[PDB]
């Protein structure tokens, strides 16, 4: 099981590839699933910031099958321009590993399927000051959708685990960064 | 796609279950699955009763692994004997063939994940008026545990169809009389 696995476009998931081993994650007004060292230390996470009556985690792990039908109801209601802007495609989603968290805040009208609201919130500042700490990362950070080929998400965190998590983000790298450096360094 | 199958302990899914049709489902705050004829009834009777404010869908498709995941779950958390009261036994669970919906109050704040609250509101009263005219019953009700082998659940509907749902609610049943009812009267 490995914690920097590389899921994007370019490095789709074998169909191979183990379905990871899940447990129910807490935090959530719903049954969320989560690979369990990721649902220990977003538990670990949020009651070190204690963020329990202001965050939830909204999605969790998702079979390729359902990243399809989340897929196809983007593109039907939300166009395709859209979907390709915050949808995975199916075969290369983080969810399907149980190794992504979707966060949102616990006081929200609005709140969307695609596109939880995780933005201009005292609790999502105290959140990305503190979930590196615990193995997180913000996975599709504003101005690298070239790289990482995915749009802005605040709500989206990837668990990479320690001290990757601390080491990219204190350089503000993509997970794509994260190994291109780690290439380079073995490369040198 | 038998919209009437009876899924309980002494019925459980075989492994001769194809997977069920699925697609997202809508009125959630995150991504729910469910059979597609069960989606689309969902969403007409939630736009017929004016509640795409008032109420949400918590919880639908649920592999078998999650409901395991989700009984040990909790086991942990709220102990065997409740576990057995309101959570099915893995391989027993509606939730595993997409004809079942959780449903709850869209203002809820830490909402339970295990018995969402869907009572003692004008939304859940306007929905208990309305669900069977689209096809779904009130699968748990409150005098009917030993026939059901579970527990008053207010929040969990299955799909069965018309006419059913709306025989089956007439006659204040639980989908294990109406099949009763139905093998009975074949006999006549
Ligand atoms: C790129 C992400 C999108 P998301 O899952 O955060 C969004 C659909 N909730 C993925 O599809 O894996
Ligand atoms: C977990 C909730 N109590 P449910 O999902 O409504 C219980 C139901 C019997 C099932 O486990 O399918
Ligand atoms: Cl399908
Ligand atoms: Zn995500
Ligand atoms: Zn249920």
């Amino acid at each position: 099981m490995n914690t920097l696995q590389l899921i994007n476009k370019n490095h789709p998931l074998k169909k191979n590839q183990e379905p990871p081993h899940l447990v129910l994650a807490p935090f959530s007004d719903h049954d969320v699933y989560l690979q369990p060292e990721v649902a220990k230390q977003w538990e670990r996470l949020v009651r070190a910031t204690g963020l329990e009556k202001d965050i939830r985690l909204v999605s969790g792990y998702r079979t390729e099958k359902e990243q399809r039908r989340l897929w196809e109801y983007s593109l039907k209601e939300n166009g395709l321009a859209y979907t390709k802007q915050f949808v995975a495609l199916p075969g290369c989603s983080e969810h399907q590993i149980g190794l992504a968290i979707d966060v949102g805040l616990k006081k929200q009208e609005d709140d969307d399927l695609i596109c939880p609201h995780f933005r201009d919130s005292a609790a999502a500042d105290l959140f990305m000051q503190q979930m590196m700490n615990y193995g997180f990362i913000l996975r599709y950070p504003e101005d690298k959708q070239e790289i990482t080929g995915i749009s802005y998400e605040p709500w989206h965190f990837r668990y990479v685990g320690l001290p990757h998590s601390q080491v990219i983000t204190a350089q503000k790298w993509t997970l794509e960064e994260y190994h291109d450096y780690l290439a380079q360094t073995v490369r040198q």
